[PDB]
């Protein structure tokens, strides 16, 4: 959980930067190989996002889950992480048209067999999009990114407290759970089949918050399979008891997969 700095190594280099600070890639130093790893650094509010952070990446144990190797207080605190080296679905998605919608159907079942894990383990993502969402190699995709997540309390089923993401409930009421999770997932399903295409181009939060409440959806991207466009509608449908989980959601994308 603790790692000794001196065998952590970086570059000078990042790979890249939001409000958090950079991530780089490094070199941990384990029992005897060396492993290729990503830190995130930190340029008391942040440190405490941080350690909250790693505390739930700590508890996930999962192949479609991002995997923590530790905590490294150093100079500037610093999350460890195993490196992931194709890296965000989106960037990847656009820099490569020629992936095959049967290895993107592939991609996102394996995303939503991370967050089924997610589901049952009682924690809410809050942030699922295909920039946080990672690839080790081309048919192995990751979730990263728990910075927004929360542990669900044993008693209920959503925490009460990056718009076009969200389900309405979200909006409205503040209410987190898996089903809004999964009307993410739904935003995130649309941007991989779009090739890393920014959901909702040029609105504004309110604009597509209008949209919603007409009963109006984004339209079926660019060759996109006809069940997996059906599978997003049912995603965002607005009633959360209505909507499926991420078992449902799992069982569809398994079963149209081997079909
Ligand atoms: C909390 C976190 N972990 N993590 C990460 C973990 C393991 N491997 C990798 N490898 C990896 C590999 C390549 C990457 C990137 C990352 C990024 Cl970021 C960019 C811009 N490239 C080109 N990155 C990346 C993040 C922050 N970003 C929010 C998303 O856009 C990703």
């Amino acid at each position: 959980v603790y790692l000794d700095r001196k065998l952590l190594t970086l570059e000078d280099k990042e790979l890249g930067s939001g409000n958090f600070g950079t991530v780089k890639k490094g070199y941990y130093q384990m029992k005897k190989v060396v492993k290729t790893v990503a830190v995130k650094i930190l340029k008391p509010a942040l440190k405490d996002e941080l350690l909250a952070e790693a505390n739930v990446m700590q508890q996930l144990d999962n192949p479609y889950i991002v995997r923590m190797i530790g905590i490294c207080e150093a100079e500037s605190w610093m999350l460890v992480m195993e490196m992931a080296e194709l890296g965000p679905l989106n960037k990847y998605l656009q820099q490569n048209r020629h992936v095959k919608d049967k290895n993107i159907i592939e991609l996102v079942h394996q995303v939503s067999m991370g967050m089924k894990y997610l589901e049952e383990s009682n924690f809410v993502h809050r942030d699922l999009a295909a920039r946080n969402v990672l690839l080790v190699t081309q048919h192995y995709a990751k979730i990263s990114d728990f910075g927004l997540s929360k542990a669900l309390r044993a008693d209920e089923n959503y925490y009460k407290a990056p718009v076009k993401w969200y389900a309405p409930e979200c909006i409205n009421y503040y209410k987190f759970s898996s089903k809004s999770d999964v009307w993410s997932f739904g935003v995130l399903m649309w941007e991989a089949f779009s090739y890393g295409q920014k959901p909702y181009r040029g609105m504004k939060g309110s604009e597509v918050t209008a949209m919603l409440e007409k009963g109006e959806r984004m339209g079926c991207p660019a060759g996109c399979p006809r069940e997996m466009y059906d599978l997003m509608n049912l995603c965002w449908t607005y009633d959360v008891e209505n909507r499926p989980g991420f078992a449902a959601v799992e069982l569809r994308l398994r079963n149209y997969y081997y079909d």
